[PDB]
């Protein structure tokens, strides 16, 4: 903060971060300025002038060698016809802008994208999620627990369940005002887990919902370790730890596929960008690294596998460049890289052994593991830690419950054409079929396997403002509304 | 070959003209996206096609990075280990192959069972409709030895 | 279930257990009932008749060596004068009543004491009690939970915590309708632990009412994992795993004093039972005992070392003789003894390692401490497991919270006389003052250590059926009622 | 001695006669409840002793076990190992006797700085208001080598 101290007279060279060095020492070909600011041009002659106009902006003459011109502030030389400046592109410095910049000449506006209003905080500028506050899905073994971010109090969900695992959700598929979650199962003794799936309500009812668990019937799975759901594609890709593969099926569960099975020691979560047809998982057996490839599964590259320890939560900042973070539970730091993999930059360390991770706004989220605590951070490593609750050891996951974090209007490229699946691809889609089965000799679309029917799902309890779900005697969900509202669900009163 | 309205692809596949252009690489071999002319601005402006946003005459060759890609000023301008043959339970743990999914759990926790249904049973073993694999001699014979019942069902 | 079945003729022998025989086997030197009911006497001679008047009951004719007499049901052979039955004393068998048992001639009955009306119920009758539904008391290491048993749910208290240990209550010593729980807090890095307590409303109010901590300042303490609270003496007993010792100081905090400090090598979870005067503890060390003393920490005696693992969690039947029960986490049993050692019998085994238990009813609580589970059984052994509720693997007792537990109405035998502290013991009391002091030369009453005024407890929030609490300028509690509801505290409306 | 309404217990004290026969050992050799007439029932009724209820003529010598003591039929009818001079410490560890309590964490988690008020300075340290331990060449030197600074507070 300063309007202006220390002024540099005519004397005194004003540079360009304020070194109030002589003007004799100005291109004396020693560096006082720190940056050879003081050096800049060096181009001499007493019985040149300024009045030529050589240089482009700031021409002053000096006592002795004639003309001596610096850049304007926001301007560096160009290192070529050095009587010029070239402006500063601004927006390529990490974290200089929270949501979106463009570049001036000297100057850039950090302007947010659709959906974020712009709003003035502390210790910098900010843009709020446009809507309800966003929640947190807390899986633990037995449960699965929701917190309101802003209203900070839990309340009752999926209960009376057994080795819960990796969290993922779908929001609002049908419009009708309930997201769908899907929660992993993990085999216990001599029976086999599953890939389970329920409805959530986006609104504030809870504790009065009975909500009912249906299995996708995905069976012979053993370890999901992780789990990601393509609302674009309307696939759901899983990773087993035990089977050493990760793969992909519709969002009933149909027309399984291996899509990945070599060179898998141990898959940790995984995540998807359906903007940019990427995959991306992370693998923490003997040898660390974190592949991304294609959501059809080819141009399967990997992209860093030095200084990892037990990477084993992977996010990506959609919002911001496509950027890729992850969370490493054994060196205990959490990381981010551009999508292709350049520019590795720790963002924050000493982050006691992160298990999971999840970003939203201009802040991170993960989870210290044995501590079961969750902690938040600013997003490009600035700022001092907060923590945020405190829960049991058997939480497992950090997941912000939120529409923003998952662009609903990205349109599938899939024209239909696909007869049982229609996977992604950079700047496309493609075909596939279940394993165990090949395409019609010929073609390239249709599959000898035979179809299947989409799987229904019962109907959920809906009582937004208030009342109870009932029963009735073909088991539709029913409310009774609370006082002072009516309608069906209790929406109007 | 087919119609005169159906663009090919390198392929053979054949597909209709109107998904030229359509900013989808709708066939495998995504020629049916190459060979097509880039949006055109109007006189006195440049897009950058990293961006596909028009900037003008006097910021391009400014001698400096305006586009995002930064290319006008020089394109515009100018555990023992374990046997190949034997079968990994979930426990690390070695086991001889005659053990895969005989409807009895074997390396514990039913690893043994596993996903028996995109494999095929080998010839000395009869595979029945749940993907199970149960000996030749237990076939047609009055019990089920799968627990499927495909052993008596798949009989003349 | 029999009115009566294959009934027993002339010529067959009724016996003891229905063993319909014939009665020329009666009194063969032979055993046919199994018991030898069918040898009961056999005092023998053809020329003596029944008519005599020789047995006392059951006197019959037989067809050779004249009169056999048996036993009125309900009475044995006396094994001296032969030809007399005594009654059967059946208070005597374990589990023959639920709470009280009175002997008759060949009857008895299933009276229970004052405060537990008899309710019949399914499969055998119990004796309610007369009161609200118990709470239990979960400890987590960072907050404590309460659950009522017949609301089944939860209520938000004690939290923002770390590192709790062992719990436990004094009903409602100001009769304010506020009972006063105690917990212990464990020593994290380089920082003592502490004993600290609080108040717990007995009614329903809960999430509304900020519960304010307090420490006792019995600093210098470590491992705190066993605590008990004698409600008639007004003291607090403790055992320092660490330092290897069980201490003793009044409600407040003050006049701490060594108790016992020999031969401990980690004293477990205690009890005390103030109407006996003994105190219980476990040592779960190298050498695994239960041990009881008089409360003044004389007769200490060892009452059973074998068969034994970990014995954690140890509590009193107050109300069925006295009995203890303990549980051993190690052998994976929970047995019972009587007070003084003998008649031990396991009371249910298989129990998946309990760590806490608890006595209330006619059902016995325990926590399966890996699985973070409270179970529930018939607590005479019978029967089978019935679970409760899952919590998280932080879970380190469970306690009923009521006040038929812990008889209120058991008189202090303390006349005032002594000077710091009135410890309990068989029949009476005794005088004793802080560690580090000694009486007054001549007197046992009188100690030479300076008093101290007892500790003030801050004013608790007390809104019952409903508001919310707030703090004035001077902090005093204060409600804003519920509609329908007025009063200070929302009492009547 | 003391006054006639005073009775007195074998070690010297002596309480009122009022505590006496009150059912309190109320004095350590317990005489005051010592030589006192149990309490009685009427004729025709016997009390047990171990119960305090009374119970009839009939049911005492009924040749079995009416009392619960049941005596009427007989008695109505008729890691390395330390040193000796080395504390232990919460993990453990030995370490010398030095340590104890010098107001600096020395054994870890402070177990050397333990309780030390009941416990006396040896007399080559000097004991302060607090019971740390601290060497006597550290009191009255105008510093407070004590936390407390009871070490400048014990001076002339
Ligand atoms: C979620 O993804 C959608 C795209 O599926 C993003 O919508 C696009 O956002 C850009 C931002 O500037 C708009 O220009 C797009 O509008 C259209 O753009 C095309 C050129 O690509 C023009 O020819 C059209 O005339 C029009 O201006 C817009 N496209 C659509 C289909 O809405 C959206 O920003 C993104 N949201 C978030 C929060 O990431
Ligand atoms: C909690 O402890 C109290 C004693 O502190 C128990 O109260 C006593 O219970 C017995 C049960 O039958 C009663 O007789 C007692 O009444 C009195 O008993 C004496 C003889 O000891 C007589 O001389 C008196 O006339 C009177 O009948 C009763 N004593 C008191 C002081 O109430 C109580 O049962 C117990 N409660 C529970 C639930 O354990
Ligand atoms: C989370 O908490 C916030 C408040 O911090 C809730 O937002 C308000 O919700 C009420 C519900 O009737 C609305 O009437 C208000 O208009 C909302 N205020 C704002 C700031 O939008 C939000 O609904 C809560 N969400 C959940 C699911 O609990
Ligand atoms: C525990 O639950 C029971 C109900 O199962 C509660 O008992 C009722 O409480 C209401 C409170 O207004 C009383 O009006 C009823 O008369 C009670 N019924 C019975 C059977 O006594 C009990 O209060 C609850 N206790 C707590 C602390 O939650
Ligand atoms: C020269 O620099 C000054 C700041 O020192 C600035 O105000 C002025 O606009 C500049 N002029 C030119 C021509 O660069
Ligand atoms: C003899 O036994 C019968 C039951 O078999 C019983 O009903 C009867 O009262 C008994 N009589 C005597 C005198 O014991
Ligand atoms: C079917 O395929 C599996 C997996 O490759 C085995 O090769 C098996 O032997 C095959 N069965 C037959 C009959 O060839
Ligand atoms: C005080 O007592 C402790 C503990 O017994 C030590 O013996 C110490 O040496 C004593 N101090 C003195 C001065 O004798
Ligand atoms: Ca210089
Ligand atoms: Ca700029
Ligand atoms: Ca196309
Ligand atoms: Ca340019
Ligand atoms: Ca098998
Ligand atoms: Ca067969
Ligand atoms: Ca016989
Ligand atoms: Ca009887
Ligand atoms: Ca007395
Ligand atoms: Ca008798
Ligand atoms: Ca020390
Ligand atoms: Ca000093």
């Amino acid at each position: 903060r300063k309007p202006t101290h220390k002024p540099c007279t005519d004397t005194e060279y004003k540079c360009s971060n304020g070194n109030c060095i002589s003007q004799h020492y100005v291109c004396d070909n020693v560096n006082d300025c720190g940056d050879l600011s003081d050096e800049t041009g060096c181009n001499l002659g007493d019985n040149r002038t300024c009045a030529e106009n050589i240089c482009e902006q700031n021409c002053t003459q000096l006592s002795s060698g004639g003309f001596i011109c610096s850049c304007r502030p926001g301007f560096k030389p160009s290192t070529l016809d050095k009587n010029s400046c070239q402006d500063i592109n601004e927006c390529e410095e990490f974290g200089i802008c929270p949501q979106s910049c463009r570049n001036s000449k000297g100057s850039y506006e950090c302007f947010c994208v659709d959906g974020f209003k712009s709003m003035s905080t502390h210790y910098g500028e900010r843009c709020a999620a446009d809507g309800s506050p966003p929640l947190l899905l807390l899986p633990e073994n037995v449960r699965i627990r929701k917190y309101n971010t802003s209203s900070e109090k839990f309340s009752e969900y999926l209960e009376e369940e057994e080795h819960i695992q990796t969290i993922d959700y779908d929001w609002d598929p049908e419009h009708i005002g309930l997201s769908v979650v899907y929660y992993t199962v993990l085999a216990q003794g001599s029976q086999f887990g599953a890939i389970k799936r329920a409805y959530i309500p986006n609104f504030e009812s809870g504790s009065n919902n009975p909500i009912r668990e249906v299995d996708l019937g995905l069976k012979y799975l053993m370890q999901p370790d992780g789990l990601a759901v393509d609302w674009v594609g309307r696939h759901i890709y899983w990773s087993d730890a035990k089977s050493q593969r990760i793969e992909v099926a519709t969002l009933d569960g149909r027309y399984r596929k291996w899509l990945i099975t070599t060179q898998l020691d141990q898959p940790a979560a995984i995540a998807v960008n359906p903007k940019l047809g990427l995959m991306f998982w992370t693998d923490q057996g003997k040898q660390p690294k974190i592949e991304s490839a294609w959501m059809n599964g080819e141009h399967r590259s990997v992209l860093v596998s030095e200084n990892l320890g037990w990477p084993n939560g992977l996010s990506i900042d959609y919002l911001n460049d496509d950027r890729v973070y992850w969370s490493d539970s054994k060196e205990d730091v959490i990381e981010a890289i551009k999508y292709d993999g350049t520019d590795r930059r720790l963002i924050i360390n000493e982050a006691m052994k992160p298990f999971s991770l999840d970003i939203f706004e201009d802040k991170l989220y993960w989870v210290a593991k044995e501590k079961g605590e969750v902690w938040r951070q600013n997003k490009f490593g600035k700022e001092n830690k907060e923590k945020v609750l405190v829960v049991n050891p058997w939480l497992t996951q950090v997941r912000i419950f939120h529409q923003l974090r998952y662009n609903q209007s990205v349109s599938n490229p899939c024209k239909q054409v696909c007869s049982h699946l229609c996977l992604l691809r950079p700047g496309g889609y493609s075909c596939a079929c279940p394993q165990g089965s090949d395409f019609v000799t010929g073609s390239t679309v249709q599959c000898d396997a035979a179809s299947e029917l989409p799987v229904t799902m019962p109907p959920p309890c809906r009582c937004m403002h208030g009342g109870n779900c009932y029963f009735d005697e073909n088991e539709l969900p029913k409310c009774k509304c609370s006082s002072g509202y009516s309608g069906e669900y209790c929406e109007v009163g």
